[PDB]
């Protein structure tokens, strides 16, 4: 699985390789102590949101153990339609999803446009191209706490009101008689769609794993009831984990240009977008002078091009040294290739292995993986796009659960920003 | 100004007089080292603010270093009438104040009554007592954070909407034509009524201190550009001060029966809701098996019977041992009252010398002290109706600031979570 | 197996006794929260010693995780004599212990008396008591740091020379032909006791546990070469745990006048020289006017009368009511012995219970304890001179232990500060 | 003061230099909060060793404050001869010192030669080469912890003896009749010498402060006795300041390959062993491509040749561009000298500012600035053997001092580990 040299190497070349590879080695002796440091950091956390669950202490846990405030989850039987709303960045998305009573969803539409007063009309302006004239979702990904289901508040970019009602009287101003139901995070929705779609002869899911440009989970916590917790799904941000990591100086110095400082270590060692910048850091590093102008830029690397430099079998590869040209204007030899693939072999490996430690502590913490059977859905633009990552990630997965390997599915959920928040408005108001 | 003997005292009792009194001792060289915490806490408050002026992260400041958003002081100029709501527990009052330009108010009524849809009817049922058919302030001293200086949220006590609309969509469905236009906390309505009504010939004041039934402070902040603060006036939440406080274990066990625990604990030492059951442990303390049934109640001894035997000057003290009877079912001795009165002297001579360290360090960190005079207003149910707790407080303030003590004045604000609410009310109005 | 009363009892002293038994209540919900964290505090011990295992630094672990710098343990199979040194306060003794090849000790005297000067002596004058004219071991118990076994040096109370060798000059400066080859600690002794005096027929011993007048352990860590230590037994700071403890106010004032104050919390809620003062205060406070005038002394209570309390099956309580008396000169009545008995079986018990889970958690950290078999040699002043006692901790550590209760065995041992230093410096002698 | 360009710079160049300035500058706005947080932190840990003397609690202070056990400092009025050891790394010298009563120091030889049993043959001969035939000192820059002024424990590099009565008895082994009597530090050895060279008409000496390949000061501090200190002079272990630096990103790489790591974060920005490596990296950042292969080593620059660097006033600068052949085997151009001599510029004005800001902390704790004059005597190889790293300390000591700069004299005193050993062993002694 390793990859292997016949070409011969200078010597200089050789040891910087060889050097700088010991950095992002992770041996099984330290994922042990990753996973037990997790499991011991979500009893920590579960603790103290019982002691006081409305303001969030650092130095007392790393995760925020969110809630989301939902009753119960789906089975895969109920009907109707329902609309959506995804709000992150500069243009996002409406959708529209149908739902039958044998789980299955049928999508229509994700249009993008480049602000309150704009939506309802959006959505008026997706309605009548279907003209079949509810309650809508919302996930909005933002700053943002949310004492129940229905409301959340606004402490970042009104910029301070109700960012529910203020959707909702976008309706009413209008004629749409649509109301909004429910705030979903990323995750949450990912966990919703799998459950949804799974079928009807599989473990139930009880995992909800995004791994993409950003990293989060959502679990299902048996021992709700013992807490404060209204909802059977609790969101971990799992992202701003700091307990103890194996951080290289890459990482040391693409953290002091982060504009997040000394917060979210460890999305930054696994998400995918950061993983462009760690490889472009030490392919500069190990072609000391022999770099390119354009090798010390700061985003002349991004990882849709580790991606297809991972999934090269060209006799020649004639595509691994085609993204080099258009990305670093460079004519790749044959020793310089080799370095670039050994070296995004070896970030997108370590990525995978802390990401895979990361779902057996959550499997962990619930006990039931030593009898019975469980799934996990697993959904991101890490996982989806990439095929080396997918079989190394469960490679990863079959080793640190020794005997009980079996016992875990994963299951590749899909658009959980999308479905989930339509399947979480369904479940809301069709068993309200 | 100490207490003097001259009855003959048992041996064990005075014994564990003199051991009990010293566990309250205050030096003059621990006074020294409490100032240089609280600078110093301030200082760090006022960094950690410009870093994340969202979020309050524990262990970086005890002060939340909140701001009131006003943008500037009056002056005792203005003219109007305005209309002032005070909320708290469970009855509390409405306030009417009309302003000339002469630095005087005028009040009317504080009415009491045992739910925003009563407090538009309320506010009518005042008003037509006065039939002089705009905008009204607002205190509200629940767990809120204000972002603005019209809106604050409700994260404690629909429990979670927006305090300031809730109110002010009540006088639309009534017809009452008043609007909501300022949510100011219980100590900058201190230093505002402070400084309207000092006068023309009088240093301008900068900071305004409560001691009462809680204990907390605002002050202005001229270097309040350097950081991202908006108004000139800071909010510290100086009840909270934890850095190293002289702790006797009378303090560690009324702490764990205090349902707001580990927080806190400066609030604790100094306020006058806690000092009657300091004064009642120390009295159990020293007359061991002597003491009667009722002094071990809990709600046994409060803070208003203290000031009755602190302010007492009969022959004999008829007074001091009438207030014993109807509280402690008892018939006090001659070395017993004695005792009572020694355990109330060190008891509140140390709250005062803790609250006069506090104000030093305030107007230490203004560094104007040096050369030019300002004042402070203080206010508070400890402040008035106590004669020995003013020339006390004001003796510790004359030692502690050594050779600068007469560039400090002290000026006796009234009323603060009233008309102070009205002239914040009026100034960003008026001068809107 | 708990108190039940018939005799009548009044309303206050009952609702008082009840208010105060839930104080001292350990519900098996939180030993296991207690053995999680034993076990990860055991984890980080090892981790931070590894990283610098010259200096402690504390809020890196509460555990000082020592090192015995030993080779190997005994099996019961050596030969000769030996003579051993103990060190304590005001006056200790001296032992000679000769060793068969079958695994039994034959020991003669420990002679008391009230300055290295006069210990050569002393070992000469014990001699001379036995005339048969090489390695003396040495306890020592003071505060020491001991790089090696052989020497260790004194930083507290010539005060600060070498504590071996100012032993070692006086057996030349004599004519006795006798040299210090160890400096044990008094738990580590305790196991190698227990290994030797077992037999033949019963699993290896892995765990010594001191519970008397201080509590410590030692255990067999079998990964002691994946760390940096030389000795394969490590001597757990056992009462120095202070993670999440169960603490009533007695404990916190009790702590306050301790002048050993912040330190060693998890000593004074179990070991036997603090149970008598916590029955005091808590007898104190729920006799509140019918104590006595001895009831307010410090040291009028010590636990060899609780364990005379305990043990009492008399028709009429003629012996805990006769304990009652010299100690407090006081004339019980049934209420009160009630009231005596009941306090003391809750201090009791909540002892026994957090010193079972403590047990629990050094067996769960080896983790041998799902299949193989093994034993603990359990010796202190609370286990011997107490039968309620020992039921009561065999009972918890039989739950604590759901499935595994069968596989891990109790083996009192005896005299572990003797016996043990003298089956130490044996075998770092015999087998060297 | 400040670099001037007149040769045409590329902008690319130019934008990567003004970039990486950027990074060193220090306003005089962070060097008041960093005087702040160090007098506080001297404070801090005054008061934490009067709570325990004997272990040093990281979290509780950074600075480890030691002491000397001295009596009393020296006037320059005593007689005799004295010999001196110093022993740091592979090879270091041995001293003799005549001192009459006038303040002068006569001093012979520093023999260096490539072990206990060989320091008094070499003792015995360097004597007999002045054949003169009582008491020595001794630096001993090792890892120790010192309880008294005449023994010291050794913890690192017979390794754990007492170091000295080990060098105590090779004098007895030998003929030569002297023994240690002191074991001091590299620093109050530069106080004493700094008091005693002084002469008769200047103030008091109170600070000494070691600057070189390694950052150190002691200080006088009068309140010695209110605290449990035995001697007079506060030996601070400076370096390892850790509260808040200003951190580049180079120092964050260069402090992750130290071998030291995570201690001692203080020393690494300011001493003279680090700014080669500083700006050697800085160089290869500024230099993308153009940089050669001598660049990329680690050793490859040295603080000397940064000395040679900033004196330079030829007309071309063919000594700075002589330095650079040797050291990197590049014909470096005009831009490239110029980027050169402005990346040295920065980081030795970033050193020398941080190493002013540390004096006038020292010299605010002592409250004598105020009124009264003293001086402080500054030792090292970054001060003396650098013309411009002298009168830029100066120029910023006098505008952190605003208008006090006139109290507080320097006097730049020499060979601390030599004259100081001598003269604090002859002052231990013939003042006994």
């Amino acid at each position: 699985d390793t990859i292997k040299c016949d070409i011969p190497i200078n010597e200089e070349l050789q040891a910087r390789i060889n050097k700088h590879v010991n950095q992002l080695r992770i041996t099984y002796s330290t994922l042990e102590e990753f996973v037990d440091n997790f499991v011991y950091e979500l009893k920590k956390g579960l603790e103290a949101h019982r002691r006081h669950p409305n303001l969030w202490i650092p130095h007392e846990c790393s995760f925020k153990m969110l809630d989301s405030c939902i009753a119960d989850i789906p089975t895969g039987q109920e009907k109707g339609t329902y609309y959506a709303i995804d709000f992150g960045g500069t243009n996002f998305r409406a959708v529209r999803a149908s739902l039958d009573g044998n789980g299955k969803i049928k999508r229509d539409q994700e249009t993008y446009s480049l602000l309150f007063d704009h939506f309802a009309e959006r959505i008026k302006y997706i309605m009548g191209e279907f003209k079949d004239l509810k309650n809508v979702g919302f996930t909005f990904s933002f700053p943002c706490t949310s004492p129940s289901i229905n409301c959340s508040i606004l402490i970042d970019w009104v910029e301070g009101r109700d960012v529910c009602k203020l959707m909702n009287d976008a309706f009413v101003r209008s004629e749409v008689p649509a109301k909004v139901c429910c705030v979903v995070n990323d995750a949450v929705g990912t966990l919703m769609s799998c459950a949804y779609q799974k079928g009807k002869t599989t473990p139930p899911c009880y995992i909800g794993i995004i791994l993409g440009t950003g990293s989060n989970g959502c679990y299902y916590e048996p021992e709700w009831k013992k807490y404060k917790y209204s909802g059977k799904i609790i969101n971990i941000e799992l992202g701003n984990f700091d307990k103890d990591l194996p951080l290289s100086p890459i990482d040391l110095v693409m953290d002091w240009h982060s504009a997040n400082r000394s917060r979210q270590l460890f999305e930054k060692m696994i998400s995918g977008a950061y993983l462009g910048e760690i490889v472009r850091r030490f392919m500069v590093n190990v072609l000391q002078s022999a770099s390119s102008e354009k090798m010390w830029k700061s985003d002349s690397f991004n990882s849709e091009l580790g991606s297809v430099v991972l999934n090269d079998t060209s006799p020649n590869f004639e595509e691994s040294r085609k993204v080099a040209k258009d990305a670093w204007d460079m004519d790749f030899t044959d020793e310089q290739i080799y370095a670039l693939r050994k070296i995004c072999e070896s970030v997108y490996n370590r990525s995978a292995a802390l990401a895979a430690a990361a779902i057996a502590a959550i499997a962990k913490r619930i006990k039931i993986i030593e009898h019975s059977k469980f799934s996990c859905g697993v959904d991101g633009s890490l996982f989806v796009k990439n095929a080396w990552y997918c079989k190394r990630l469960q490679e990863h997965l079959k080793v640190i659960l020794a005997d009980k390997a079996e016992n875990l599915i994963i299951i590749p959920a899909d658009d959980g920003s999308g479905k989930g928040a339509a399947i979480t408005a369904a479940v809301v108001s069709q068993s309200s």
